[PDB]
RNA sequence: GGGAUCUGUCACCCCAUUGAUCGCCAGUGGCUGAUCUGGCUGGCUAGGCGGGUCCC
């Protein structure tokens, strides 16, 4: 089942180790 | 050479587009391409590399 839709949000936020 | 702490950089996941902004072509239309904020009191008792300091 294919599926159409994102909620096209950043994911980086710690940028750091 | 090892371990611990700190900093910088790089790679991802979840929730809120049903919230916000930009560009192009035509009147209703079409296009992820890019950008924003909040939760790090969600994950480094998930990963790699460099430098400084301490200890051996």
């Amino acid at each position: 089942g294919i599926s159409y839709g994102r909620k096209k949000r950043k994911h980086r936020r710690r940028a750091h180790q």
